[PDB]
C-alpha cells in the first residue's frame, strides 16, 4: 500500500489543550480559563489547562517531536486571548507574536508545512461577555482577528483553518451547553451561532481572497466533524432516509452553504422551518440567510478539512408530540452496532472512514481533503507499548488507501490526532489521544513515544504500509 507521493501525514494539537502559560505575557483570559476556574465537576476532577502540556515553555520539545515522527505537515491553533488579550488589536500581546513565529519558522527550517488554524474552541472572555457567537457582533471581531494573523503569519503560512470543528462548537458550547458558555439552549443555541460561524467563515475567507491571496498564495478552509452513519435496519425505508437525514444535518448543514450555493440543505430548512411553527415560534429556529449573504457564502473553501473517529446506525424517530432539540429536528436516535469494539465514544469503525471520503468526493465536487483529525483515546493509565491501539490506526489506513486507489477520492493529508497527551476537554487529563505521552504530574512535563509514535514513523518514511 504505496500512497501518493508527495502525501501529507501530520499530527495536531490545539492552543488550550497543550499550551499552559494561560496568564503569561499578558495572555487575556479565554472561555476554558474561566470555565476550568469556576470547577464544579464539568471537567474531570476539576482539572483546567493551566499548565496542560506546558507546550507554551516548551516548544522545543515537541519540535524534537515532530521530527522524530518526520511530519511533513503539523496542525497547530493561535490563541486569539494570547494575540489579543481582549479579542481586539488595540493590544497586541508581542511574545504572543514571537512565540507562534518561533514555531513557524522552525517548523519550515525543518521541512515541515505549517497547518494553521486561528480559533479552535476558546474565545477570548470579553468576546463571551458580548455574546459569542449567538450575536452579531462577533463576525466583524473574528474577521479583523482573521486580518491580523494573515498578516502576521500569512508571509509563511499557506493553509489555513479559519474554525475548528464549527459543527461540534455550536451544538458543544451554544446548544447543550457542555462547553463555555455552558447555558443550555435545546434546538436554539446551535443553529444561532451555527449561522453566526459560517458568516463569519466566509466574511474572513474574503478578507483573504481580497487582502492577501494575491501575495500569499495560500488557501483557506474551515473544519468539520463527521460521524460515518448507516440505518439501524437496512431494509427500511425510513431508516435509510434518517441515516442521510442526519448526514445533512450534522455535517452538509455547513458544508452545503460553503462549498456549495451559500444555502443551507432544503431537508433541514423544511424539517426545523416546520417543527417550530408547530412549537408556536413566529419564525423558524433556523436563522435565514438573506440573499446577500448566501452570495458572500458560497464558494468559501480551497479545500474540505474533515475530522473522522467513528461511525453510528441510525433509527427514525418520529417527533410526535415537537419536542425541542436538535435530534428531535433531525427525528432520529442514533446508537452503535453492540458488535463494534469501542474506546469511549470511539467505536472502531474504519471502513466508515472510507464511506465518508467516498460522500465527500460525491458530494462536493471531488475535492482536494485533508484529515485534519483522527486517531484513537487511551484511559489513564496509558500503556506505551499500546499495540492495540496501533492495530487500529492500521486498519485506518488501509480504509485511507482504498479510498485513494479505488475510489480515486482526493486525500492529500492525514492527520493524527494528537501529537500529544493533552487536555481532552471535559475529560481532562483521563483521556489520552497522544503519539507522545507526557507526565502531567512532573514539572517539566516530559514526551515519551507510545509504540504508535515508532510505528507512525515508519509508515511515513516508506510512505504507506504492508
Ligand atoms: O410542538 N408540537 O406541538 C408539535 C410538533 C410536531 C407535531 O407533529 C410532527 O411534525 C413533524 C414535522 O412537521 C413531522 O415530521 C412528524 O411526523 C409529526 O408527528 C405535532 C405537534
Ligand atoms: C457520546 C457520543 C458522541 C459520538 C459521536 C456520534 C454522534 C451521533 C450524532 C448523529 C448525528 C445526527 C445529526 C443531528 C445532530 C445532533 C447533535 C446533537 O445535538 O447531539
Ligand atoms: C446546530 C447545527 C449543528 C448540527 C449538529 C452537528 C452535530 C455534530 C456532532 C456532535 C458530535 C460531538 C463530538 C464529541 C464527542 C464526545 O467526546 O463526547
Ligand atoms: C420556556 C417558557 C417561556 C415562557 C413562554 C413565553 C414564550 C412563548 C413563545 C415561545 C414559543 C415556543 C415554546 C417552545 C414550545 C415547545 O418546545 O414545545
Ligand atoms: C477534535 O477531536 C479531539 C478529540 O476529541 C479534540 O481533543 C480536539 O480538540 C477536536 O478538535
Ligand atoms: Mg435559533
Ligand atoms: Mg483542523
Amino acid at each position: 500500500m504505496a500512497f501518493p507521493a508527495g502525501f501529507g501525514w501530520a499530527a495536531a494539537t490545539a492552543a488550550y489543550q497543550v499550551e499552559g502559560g494561560w496568564d503569561a505575557d499578558g495572555k487575556g483570559p479565554c472561555v476554558w480559563d474561566t470555565f476550568t476556574h469556576q470547577g464544579g465537576e464539568r471537567v474531570f476532577k476539576n482539572q483546567t489547562g493551566d499548565v496542560a502540556c506546558g507546550s507554551y515553555t516548551l516548544w522545543e520539545e515537541d519540535l524534537k517531536c515532530i521530527k522524530q515522527l518526520g511530519l511533513t505537515h503539523y496542525r497547530f491553533s493561535l490563541s486569539w486571548s494570547r494575540l489579543l488579550p481582549d479579542g481586539t488589536t488595540g493590544f497586541i500581546n508581542q511574545k504572543g507574536i514571537d512565540y507562534y513565529n518561533k514555531i513557524i519558522d522552525d517548523l519550515l527550517k525543518n521541512g515541515v508545512t505549517p497547518i494553521v488554524t486561528l480559533y479552535h474552541f476558546d474565545l477570548p472572555q470579553t468576546l463571551e461577555d458580548q455574546g459569542g457567537w449567538l450575536s452579531e457582533a462577533i463576525i466583524e471581531s473574528f474577521d479583523k482577528y482573521a486580518q491580523f494573523c494573515f498578516s502576521t503569519f500569512g508571509d509563511r503560512v499557506k493553509q489555513w483553518i479559519t474554525i475548528n470543528q464549527a459543527n461540534v462548537l455550536s451544538v458543544m458550547s451554544y446548544d447543550l451547553g457542555m462547553f463555555p458558555p455552558g447555558i443550555p439552549h435545546f434546538g436554539t443555541g446551535g443553529y444561532q451561532a451555527a449561522h453566526n460561524l459560517i458568516k463569519a467563515h466566509a466574511r474572513s475567507w474574503h478578507s483573504y481572497d481580497s487582502l492577501f491571496r494575491k501575495k500569499q498564495k495560500g488557501m483557506v478552509s474551515l473544519s468539520l466533524f463527521a460521524v460515518w452513519l448507516e440505518p439501524a435496519d437496512p431494509n427500511s425505508v425510513s431508516d435509510q432516509e434518517a441515516a442521510k437525514r442526519a448526514i445533512t444535518f450534522h455535517l452538509d448543514l455547513f458544508a452545503k452553504p460553503i462549498f456549495i450555493d451559500g444555502d443551507y440543505p432544503e431537508v433541514v430548512k423544511s424539517q426545523i422551518a416546520s417543527m417550530s411553527q408547530k412549537q408556536g415560534y413566529p419564525s423558524s429556529r433556523l436563522p435565514e440567510f438573506t440573499e446577500e449573504e448566501k452570495k458572500m457564502i458560497k464558494g468559501t473553501a480551497d479545500f474540505f478539512a474533515v475530522q473522522y473517529y467513528t461511525t453510528r446506525l441510525i433509527k427514525y424517530q418520529e417527533n410526535k408530540k415537537g419536542e425541542l432539540g436538535i435530534l428531535q429536528d433531525a427525528e432520529i436516535e442514533f446508537f452503535p452496532d453492540p458488535s463494534w469494539k469501542n474506546v469511549d465514544w470511539i467505536y472502531v469503525v474504519p471502513w466508515g472512514v472510507c464511506k465518508l471520503l467516498k460522500y465527500i468526493k460525491d458530494t462536493y465536487n471531488n475535492p482536494v481533503i485533508y484529515i485534519t483529525e483522527n486517531g484513537f483515546p487511551q484511559s489513564d493509565p496509558a500503556p506505551l507499548d499500546d499495540t492495540q491501539r496501533w492495530e487500529y490506526f492500521r486498519q485506518t489506513f488501509q480504509e485511507l488507501f482504498k479510498a485513494i486507489q479505488l475510489d480515486k477520492v482526493n486525500l492529500q493529508v492525514y492527520c493524527a490526532w494528537s501529537l500529544l497527551d493533552n487536555f481532552e476537554w471535559n475529560q481532562g487529563y483521563s483521556s489520552r489521544f497522544g503519539l507522545f505521552h507526557v507526565d502531567f504530574e512532573d514539572p517539566a512535563r516530559p514526551r515519551v513515544p507510545y509504540t504508535s509514535a515508532k510505528e507512525y514513523a515508519k509508515i511515513i518514511r516508506n510512505n504507506g504500509l504492508e
